[PDB]
């Protein structure tokens, strides 16, 4: 079991650490059919997403990508600083696996 | 996919952009039978609804539908700024797809 | 479909609007068996519960009723003004159908 | 049906009501197999559990264990005053029934 | 039943009570296959996790697990101070079993 977000990360092909070290500049949140997803952005440009939920994504994943778009919008009203993002980047915008915040 | 709220409202026929750049002023949600559904109001008099769940909606919308009035209520309660909102105009009150925030 | 709280009150029998402007003075809930129901107070003496869940209850109107308690207790918590309430006066005491905060 | 709190408390068995006037001192929460609890205390020593679920619980009481614990702990972290707990006298610590907040 | 949070600690195997008496100081989760847990960082160097649900876990204990993570991650949030951690030594990271937050 990792210890840390970059060890996390480091377990699945195709990911990547973005580090932010920032609060949440925008987020953004859809019901609309087929696009039930999270869009964040920083002050930098970066824009990430939480996927849409998905055949992609194994059960035990699906309330944790629930409890990731309440974490984003509870970190972006309580203007949290986001240390690191673990990414998939096959994805656009890239698509969040982990989150760290230290401040 | 798309990176923003402008993106995803152009996916969906019925809908158009709405910028408030404004707190929302008034937040009324009912338990009753048939109308279990949220209503929001601008100070400019704009008013938009969370529809009631019906056919229109897939199985996926259920929880997104939840989670837009938790968003919603929320955000009230935060005066937090809403930036845009996509919302159907075939809809009296226009009806909620999604919403972005910014500040 | 209704735009406002009072328009919403109008399409059920034997409900009534109170029109409150002040906060939640307090809070009540309960676990007890059968007594699985909020009550809330204002200063001015009324007193209104949400409904213990039941058969005269459709489906639809379960999720509504947890969200109502959830919004009854941070709304008491953050003080928010409760505009008006709709609610049915065939109950005792009167059963919540509804709620509307501004300030 | 009970208007207030301790009417509700004397429709029961086994209960009393404390009147604490005050906040939480303390929160403890446990996922630990068959010790799924939650304990308060209060700086007068007094000190409460929410019990684990269990064949002493009707399925509609589920739920509102659930809601008992997520108040108590917005309850500790919003150092909001408790009025009155309803508890079981019969348990070991006392279990709580319900709970008034009003400050 | 205990009353208290080391008593608690002490009926299991395999764990031991930190004396913490400080805030969190990062907080990460993951909503990645297989990974879909919690790990939290105190300023003295400590790091503990809430396991990826799993055998070892009766069904009892699966709503606790998604409590607890909602716990620490508005305990983050709030800068709340975490007084002990009741955690399972034969886990790396040291696995949260219980919590209690007084100050
Ligand atoms: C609003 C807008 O147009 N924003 C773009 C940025 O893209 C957005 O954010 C990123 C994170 C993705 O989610 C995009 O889909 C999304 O539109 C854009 O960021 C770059 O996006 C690239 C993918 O299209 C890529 O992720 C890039 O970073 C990687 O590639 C560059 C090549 O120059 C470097 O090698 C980086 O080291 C590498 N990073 C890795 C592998 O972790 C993104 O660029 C980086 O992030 C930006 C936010 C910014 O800090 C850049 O300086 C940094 O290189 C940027 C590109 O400038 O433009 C718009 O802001
Ligand atoms: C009201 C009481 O408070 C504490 O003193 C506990 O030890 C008792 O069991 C009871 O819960
Ligand atoms: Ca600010
Ligand atoms: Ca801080
Ligand atoms: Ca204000
Ligand atoms: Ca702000
Ligand atoms: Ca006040
Ligand atoms: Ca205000
Ligand atoms: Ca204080
Ligand atoms: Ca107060
Ligand atoms: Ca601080
Ligand atoms: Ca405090």
């Amino acid at each position: 079991t990792p210890q840390n977000i970059t060890d996390l990360c480091a377990e699945y092909h195709n990911t990547q650490i973005y580090t932010l070290n920032d609060k949440i500049f925008s987020y953004t949140e859809s019901l609309a059919g087929k696009r039930e997803m999270a869009i964040i952005t920083f002050k930098n440009g970066a824009i990430f997403q939480v996927e849409v939920p998905g055949s992609q994504h194994i059960d035990s994943q699906k309330k944790a990508i629930e409890r990731m778009k309440d974490t984003l919008r509870i970190a972006y009203l309580t203007e949290a600083k986001v240390e690191k993002l673990c990414v998939w980047n096959n994805k656009t915008p890239h698509a969040i696996a982990a989150i760290s915040m230290a401040n």
